[PDB]
């Protein structure tokens, strides 16, 4: 019993275990297009969403979001009123040529509750949010999942559930129209070291993204993203969009705290199941953290960021042979190494002067 | 024949190679039960027991772990009347709701002997210790075994034998209560480098785990566990409770040597297999040590260490939908994991400022 | 669908993954003959090739290459007029009795172009280059290979198309005289942190060596070369020549700019698609960078860098009992390792003290 | 081709990569027998014998290897009456109750040679070697081995040659008495690196063992032994005695010069195909080095070092219930484990104040 555990035992990977194979390409890559869709009524032009947090999204950080043709979040640490005040913000904010908006040439926001806040949640669907994000560790749950259930009924934003990591969620989650895919990736997560629990990101996208294409859900993949090429993974994995804390984290728009060490700039990142986030509006359920604090180098604009992002995943997408985002789901294929094939696929054996991203 | 050894070798995993996959859950976390039967009159009310180890475990410590619902085993490097002193001490010690108790309101205790120091145990078992636990390297010795039934047979107290990490070794033991887990794990372990023997920890359980429970033993997972999130993994790996040396080493009660280091707090943590330890009423029969000696940092209370890692146990049986000890080693699912996806499981790619738990 | 990407992925293996297992050997070493054919007019005395960069192959390293018996590529940054006389200089250079020659006594050479590059391609081939070498990323785009073909029938020089890392490229390119495999490894490469695409170089070789041989294409194992053993296996897994730029960089002949940093001798090393490279006559349709710049210590003279390189080749081909390349190709034999087996590879254990090669 | 090659490459192990399970023991530690046989004349009373390196055997280490039950192999980077003095000086040095001497009473001592030196041979048989060593990197070597034939016809003495990694050189070598397995394990060794060439120890011994024993040959497992607990998986996985060159090296016994360092003792220790060995009456005929130069800390006397290998050989016997060596290559089972599973197995999450072996 115990031994079949292990002897049945599922091997997982993350994003550093694969590499996409190079196809020939007749189109790329600056002819490639990377617009994607993560819900009936909302379709990015990049595949790129802000992460919740509040060290990442705020009023800000999702007008540059949006701007650009992706997403942002607008976290939940706050009240009800200053929450609906943040998506007021971004719907009013409008030289932008990918920005997406509404019918009514809005900015499109998004915002996070949590899966027993109704209040919160009608309240940001007045104030006009495009879509509502369930954000919660374990999204799998009954309890809460009835309570996701009529918070649906309540609202006509678009619906997100997340973070799962197991195919069988999404067979009770099928009244939403995506799930944010994610358990213990995040670069300040310490969920697998506290819990025990998780799902390497690539081996839980690809479950995911099965079972949800039955469904018709679209998959979004949420944290331990860290260079452009894991986004190309993670879509060739399945997924439909990713979503980004780390990498946001440390530009202009990112509310995070200033913070100077050594004459060197870097700006405050850290988990919302973090004591510095509960001493901030949530309460949870929890007895102890399952999140870091921590400080990440200053990046400067959301701008700069996405463009160096959105570069590499076109890059990527090229030496595929994949002309948008459809086609390198359908046939990104992988190769899978080893520990001394990370290490060639990094620059080595040379001392580093300049690795700038221009 | 050589050759057919290594194509024949089994793989063996610990904590780190694995993780625990999320799953639907209906009642999680804080109303999670980790109860846990470790012996045919004793259930403790946390599947924790302090190591039997001279930087960890004298009366202080014992009380501490009793009152906390788990149970602390007094260390056998004393005299036999300085030992069932501190038995004594412990059981006459009693705002403790999850206290372990004997039929006469008195807190639990545990204590180890040798497999041939059946005149100490007979005093132990005076003295009213609840468990004896025979502390030997290997267990698994015939001469030593014969010694361990005669002692069974003089007490009246539950009977422990430790450490195997070969499932054939519980046969041959069938005679005692529960057996002890753990061959080469420990952090201050060198037994695997000094004699190239062990078994890695996960799979030693689980061997072990199946085959005691065909015979009605419990099994002890000992050694090598680092944090919250191995225990859930000891567990669901086959355990019915786990022992700490290092975790609880450098907390108020352990009996450790206090140390500072540029400013620093640290407490002293041995093997007790080490010089130090030899120098200080046990005379091993070997030749050379395979135990080192070092220290850890100042933890606090036991109560704040026991709080931490429980808190962290019911997160993660929440997460797997387990409301018990019982069905977190019924349908805990592993996913094997990549050096890499290790990477990824720890906070990464941030200059961390706080990892408090609280 | 997503999963079954994961179940069939390819396991791809780099130079540290294998080693080549010794057998008799009836001829050895210093008999070892190391000649090897490249192109249908091209057979160089000794495998080896230097890049094509702007820090490592100008007219002095290609003469020091040419007349050690290897090949100097003269890079594509700088104009077409300026490569040209690189070219010219090297064809009239000439106690060098391995030097490679053609029909008239003159110093062989190469020069690289792009794809699209055929007024650069003929200029080349009327100043005498001995062969073309189509330098690109991604060789495997139709447009550009619709190009090539143009080119190809408007030169007389030998033709090398590179880089590819899937076989399927091989079909396509069949109007080349060889084609160079790597995607991902050189030691200035971010391909695949910034795009996620590449293959590990020793399975890239052997996947492509069994496709070219098909077609009668020669092969060339390009990047990732960090010591003479590499050399040895990447000829061992299919190909016949390998071409370097790390281990050349930092010769005196390279023309990459010195540095002295805490008294030591360097020279700068860096991508063709780094800032700096395209700073100084390609612009490559890339929106980011995918290389860096970097320092690599002084290395003495390309004369005493190649001794020792195919002195180790010649070592490790007697280890095999390889009198030469076609044999070492013919019978080398692979044993798969482990990380551990790595580092016992490596000196360990020790404070070194010298390392030198003499 | 070259596909099938990676695709049936054989998986090799080493030292790190196994661990060996605990069994029933009815007979240990202390009453363990180490003695064992490597020659038709020749049993050892310990499994171990002394490099023949210039930093780690000349007359001292001989003298105090055979008193203590081992023996010691007489380096041959001297002049053939120097190292026939040697030799004498042993065999007439003699308290020391496992020593081993031969049918006068004599200590026993070994002596290296060339596969060509048959002069050198002849004189060390003369001067009452017991056992002549050929000392070379690639002993499946045609010539070489036809030279050795006519050696070993006109010697009295035992014959061991050595080193070879493939079973199938034994084939060809079963004209000696034992083989010497070790191609690239050793702690200064770049073969591996420089020529690309080996074969992890464990997988090694095991493959040549097999072949060996089927023909009544011995084996010595040569290089890479860093702990006690190696000799006990080399012994378990084919090999009869195991030769030791860092853990010998800077012992008071060892000819290496010594070395102060921040007031810390060392003692230098270095490959004989080092530029410094070399610099010293071999002459190879290779072009490059293939080991380094280095020093290792001050281990006290080989009297020491001893008592604690063979302590721990004989407690990793205990723990596998082996009472001899014998039993130890017949019953002991391994498992394999990951690199986590290596972590785990040394010290760890401590800060080490004392890893003393007494
Ligand atoms: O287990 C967790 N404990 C936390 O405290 C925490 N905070 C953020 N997150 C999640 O991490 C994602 C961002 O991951 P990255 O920084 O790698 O981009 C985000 O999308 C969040 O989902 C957390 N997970
Ligand atoms: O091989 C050993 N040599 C020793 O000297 C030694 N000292 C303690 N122990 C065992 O290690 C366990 C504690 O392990 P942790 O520190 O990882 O919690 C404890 O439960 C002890 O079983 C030893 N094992
Ligand atoms: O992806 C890349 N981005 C770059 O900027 C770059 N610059 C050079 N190269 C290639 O690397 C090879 C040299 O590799 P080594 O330094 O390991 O010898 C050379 O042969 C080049 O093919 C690049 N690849
Ligand atoms: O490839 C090699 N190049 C060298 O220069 C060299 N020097 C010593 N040896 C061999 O290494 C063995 C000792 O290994 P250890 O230091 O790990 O005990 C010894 O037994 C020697 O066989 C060499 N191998």
């Amino acid at each position: 019993k115990f031994v079949e555990k292990l002897e049945k035992a599922i091997k997982g990977y993350t994003f550093d275990d694969v590499l996409l194979i190079p196809q020939a390409t007749e189109v790329e890559p600056k002819d490639v297009d990377v617009s994607t869709r993560i819900t009936p009524n909302v379709k990015l032009n990049i595949p790129i969403l802000s992460a919740a947090m509040d060290t990442v999204t705020e009023w800000e950080m999702a007008v540059a979001m949006a701007r650009e043709g992706g997403l942002g979040v607008i976290h939940r640490n706050m009240g009800i009123e200053e929450q609906v005040e943040q998506v007021k913000r971004v719907k009013r904010a409008e030289k932008y040529k990918n920005a997406v908006r509404d019918e009514n040439g809005e900015l499109l926001v998004a915002a996070a509750v949590s899966p027993f806040d109704i209040k919160r949640a009608i309240e940001l669907d007045k104030a006009g949010v495009d879509v509502i994000v369930v954000d919660t560790a374990h999204a799998h749950n009954l309890k809460a999942i009835k309570s996701m259930k009529e918070m649906r009924q309540k609202v006509d934003a678009d619906f997100i559930v997340g973070n799962i990591a197991n195919p069988k969620a999404v067979d009770d989650l099928t009244f939403a129209d995506a799930v944010k895919v994610g358990i213990g990736p995040g670069s300040i997560c310490t969920t697998r070291i506290v819990a025990g629990v998780g799902v390497p990101q690539i081996t839980a996208v690809a479950m995911v993204a099965d079972r949800a294409q039955e469904y018709g859900l679209y998959v979004i993949a949420d944290g331990g993203i860290r260079y452009s090429g894991d986004i190309v993974k993670a879509i060739a994995a399945g997924a439909d969009a990713v979503m980004l804390g780390n990498l946001l984290a440390g530009t202009k728009e990112a509310p995070g705290k200033e913070v100077i060490i050594n004459g060197r700039k870097y700006k405050q990142y850290r988990g919302m199941g973090s004591l510095g986030a509960m001493m901030k509006y949530m309460k949870t359920r929890k007895f102890v953290p399952e999140g870091v604090e921590g400080v990440v180098p200053y990046r400067g604009t959301v701008s700069e960021v996405l463009y160096q992002l959105v570069g590499g995943l076109k890059a990527g997408m090229g030496y595929v042979g994949a002309r948008n985002i459809r086609e390198l789901k359908e046939k990104g294929e992988f190769v899978i190494i080893t520990h001394a094939g990370i290490k060639e696929s990094h620059p080595h054996d040379i001392i580093i002067t300049n690795e700038a991203p221009n």
